[PDB]
C-alpha cells in the first residue's frame, strides 16, 4: 500500500496525471470515487444508443492536449454535423441562419452585438491568463456580476437577452451569479467569443468515434490495477514524510505526493491534515459547480435535416425545456438524436419533474422550433442530471461568484506542502474543459517529477504543439466588426454629424465654405 504519488480522483485530470508519472517509472495510485473512471465524461453503452456521451463530448482546434491524448490512445474524432441550417428560437418564432451567431437585422441592436462580443473579447485582452486577479481592473470587474456588465454595455433587450443565454451556455449558470472578471477570462482563456461559441473552428466542432469516456477508460487500461475504482477519499494527513491517505471503507494508502484531481466543492469534503491555509479552505468552499441536464432525444430518422436544419437550436425562451442542442447523429447517420441541454436556473427547475414529463416538454420544445410533427415521436430518450452527481456537483465546471476571485482566487492551483492540485478548475487554457482537465492534469505531474528531481523548474509548464489533424484556423473579424461602434459610440458621432452639419448650414448662409 506504499506509493509515490497517489491521485485522488479517476477523471480525465487524474487519469492525465498518472499516465504521465506513470510514463516516468515512478509508482501511482489513482484513487477513484465511482465504480467507473471518466468523472464528468461519460459514455453510456447500451442497444438503443450503441454509445451516447452524456458528460462531456466536444472537442476542438486549439484543444491541443486532449487531442494529442485523445489520439495516441487510438481515439478518432468527427465533425459534428452543421451541414444544414441553424435556427434560432425567439419570442415563439423559429429564425435559420449559417454563420456562428444568430444574425441580428435592426441596425441598432447589430451594432449593440457587435460591441457586446468585441468589448468581451477585448476587456479579456487586459487579463492575465495565469493569473486573472492580477488584472489591471480586477478588483473593480470581480466585484461586478455578468448581468451588471451585460447592462452596462447593452442598450438593447435583444443583445441582453442573447448574453444572459450566452452565459447559460458556457458556464451553466445565471449572469447574476458569476463574477464578470472571472467570466471574461474564463471567455478569454478559450481564445475568445467566437472560438469558445462555435461548432465549426470552435469550441463544439468535434465529437469523439465511440465517445469521450474511452481517454479515461483506456487510461486505466494501460494503469491496470494502479486504478482503484469504488475508493472516494475522504481524509489527506502529511504530517509525516509518509502522506496516509484514507478512503470511505478506511483503507490506508500511503504516498510522498498528492494529487488531488477533483473539483473544488469535493476538494472541500477531504479532511486535510494539517488543514488547508485559510484562504484555500475559503476558496474551495466558494465556487459552485454550474448546472446542466443532458437529453438525448433519438429519432428513426434525422427529420431536422430534411427540413434544411442542422439540428443546432439556440432557443433563447424562459418557458422553453432546453436552451441549446446539437445534432447527435452517429458519424454514419445512424440512430439519429438531438443532443439537448437543459441549463443554469432551468436545469434546476426542471429537474423538479418526473423524467417522462421532462420527455413531454422537450419533444413539444422540438416539434415547435424545427417546425415538425416527427419530433412528437422520438424511439428512446436519454438524461443525464449533472447537480444530482454527488461525485460531479454539476457540470460543466465550477463558476466564480464576484469578491471570490480577488479575495481568494489567487491560489486554485497552488501546491499545499506536498499536495499538488490539478482538476479542469486548475488550467488556464480551456479550464471547464476536456482540454483544460489533461492541461492541469499534465502540469501537476510534473510538479511532483519536478519535486522527485526528475523535471526542470522550466519544464513544468511545457506548450502542446499545435495538432495536425484538427489544426486552428485563426479567428478574423470584418472590418465592421472592427470598426462599427458601439450604440453610445453612434451618439457621439452623430453629435459631431450633427454638430458640423449645422455649421455647415452658418457656412453655406454666410458664403464661409
Ligand atoms: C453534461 C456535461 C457536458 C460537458 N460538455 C463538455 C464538452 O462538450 N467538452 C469538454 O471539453 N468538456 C465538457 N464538459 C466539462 C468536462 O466534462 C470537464 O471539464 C472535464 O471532464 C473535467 O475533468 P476532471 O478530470 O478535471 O474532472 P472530473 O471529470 O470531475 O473528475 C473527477 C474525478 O474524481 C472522482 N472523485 C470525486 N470525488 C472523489 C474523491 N473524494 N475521491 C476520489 N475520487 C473522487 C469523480 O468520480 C471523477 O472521476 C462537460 C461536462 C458535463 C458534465
Ligand atoms: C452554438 O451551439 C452550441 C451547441 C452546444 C454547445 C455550445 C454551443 N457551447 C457549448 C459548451 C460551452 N459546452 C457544451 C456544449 C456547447
Ligand atoms: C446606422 C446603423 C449602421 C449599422 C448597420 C448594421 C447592418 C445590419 C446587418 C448586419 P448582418 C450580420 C449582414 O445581418
Ligand atoms: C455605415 C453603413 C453600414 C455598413 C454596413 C454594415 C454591415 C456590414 C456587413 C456585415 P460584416 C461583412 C460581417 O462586417
Amino acid at each position: 500500500h506504499m506509493f509515490d504519488v497517489v491521485v485522488i480522483g479517476g477523471g480525465i485530470s487524474g487519469l492525465s496525471a498518472a499516465k504521465l508519472l506513470t510514463e516516468y517509472g515512478v509508482s501511482v495510485l489513482v484513487l477513484e470515487a465511482r465504480d467507473r473512471v471518466g468523472g464528468r465524461t461519460y459514455t453510456i453503452r447500451n442497444e438503443h444508443v450503441d454509445y451516447v456521451d452524456v458528460g462531456g463530448a466536444y472537442v476542438g482546434p486549439t484543444q491541443n492536449r486532449i487531442l494529442r491524448l485523445s489520439k495516441e490512445l487510438g481515439i478518432e474524432t468527427y465533425k459534428v454535423n452543421v451541414s444544414e441550417r441553424l435556427v434560432q428560437y425567439v419570442k415563439g418564432k423559429t429564425y435559420p441562419f449559417r454563420a456562428a451567431f444568430p444574425p441580428v437585422w435592426n441596425p441598432i441592436a447589430y451594432l449593440d452585438y457587435n460591441n457586446l462580443w468585441r468589448t468581451i473579447d477585448n476587456m479579456g485582452k487586459e487579463i492575465p491568463t495565469d493569473a486573472p486577479w492580477e488584472a489591471q481592473h480586477a478588483d473593480k470587474w470581480d466585484k461586478m456580476t455578468m448581468k451588471e456588465l451585460i447592462d452596462k454595455i447593452c442598450w438593447t433587450k435583444t443583445a441582453r437577452r442573447f448574453a444572459y443565454l450566452f452565459v447559460n451556455i458556457n458556464v451553466t449558470s445565471e449572469p447574476h451569479e458569476v463574477s464578470a472578471l472571472w467570466f471574461l477570462w474564463y471567455v478569454k482563456q478559450c481564445g475568445g467569443t467566437t472560438r469558445i461559441f462555435s461548432v465549426t473552428n470552435g469550441g463544439q466542432e468535434r465529437k469523439f468515434v465511440g465517445g469521450s469516456g474511452q481517454v479515461s477508460e483506456r487510461i486505466m487500461d494501460l494503469l491496470g490495477d494502479q486504478v482503484k475504482l469504488n475508493h472516494p477519499v475522504t481524509h489527506v494527513d502529511q504530517s509525516s514524510d509518509n502522506i496516509i491517505i484514507e478512503t470511505l471503507n478506511h483503507e490506508h494508502y500511503e504516498c510522498k505526493y498528492v494529487i488531488n484531481a477533483i473539483p473544488p466543492t469535493l476538494t472541500a469534503k477531504i479532511h486535510f491534515r494539517p488543514e488547508l491555509p485559510a484562504e484555500r479552505n475559503q476558496l474551495i468552499q466558494r465556487l459552485p459547480m454550474g448546472a446542466v441536464i443532458k437529453c438525448m432525444m433519438y429519432y428513426k430518422e434525422a427529420f431536422w435535416k430534411k427540413k434544411d436544419y442542422c439540428g443546432c437550436m439556440i432557443i433563447e425562451d424562459e418557458d422553453a425545456p432546453i436552451s441549446i442542442t446539437l445534432d447527435d447523429t452517429k458519424p454514419d447517420g445512424s440512430l439519429p438524436a438531438i443532443m439537448g441541454f437543459i441549463l443554469a436556473r432551468k436545469a434546476d427547475r426542471l429537474a423538479k419533474l418526473h423524467k417522462e414529463i421532462r420527455k413531454k416538454k422537450i419533444c413539444e420544445l422540438y416539434a415547435k422550433v424545427l417546425g415538425s410533427q416527427e419530433a412528437l415521436h422520438p424511439v428512446h430518450y436519454e438524461e443525464k442530471n449533472w447537480c444530482e452527481e454527488q461525485y460531479s456537483g454539476g457540470c460543466y465546471t465550477a463558476y466564480f461568484p464576484p469578491g471570490i476571485m480577488t479575495q481568494y482566487g489567487r491560489v486554485i492551483r497552488q501546491p499545499v506542502g506536498r499536495i499538488f492540485f490539478a482538476g479542469t478548475e486548475t488550467a488556464t487554457k480551456w479550464s471547464g474543459y476536456m482540454e483544460g482537465a489533461v492541461e492541469a492534469g499534465e502540469r501537476a505531474a510534473r510538479e511532483v517529477l519536478n519535486g522527485l528531481g526528475k523535471v526542470t523548474e522550466k519544464d513544468i509548464w511545457v506548450q502542446e504543439p499545435e495538432s495536425k489533424d484538427v489544426p486552428a484556423v485563426e479567428i478574423t473579424h470584418t472590418f465592421w466588426e472592427r470598426n462599427l461602434p458601439s450604440v453610445s459610440g453612434l451618439l457621439k458621432i452623430i453629435g459631431f454629424s450633427t454638430s458640423v452639419t449645422a455649421l455647415g448650414f452658418v457656412l453655406y448662409k454666410y458664403k464661409l465654405l
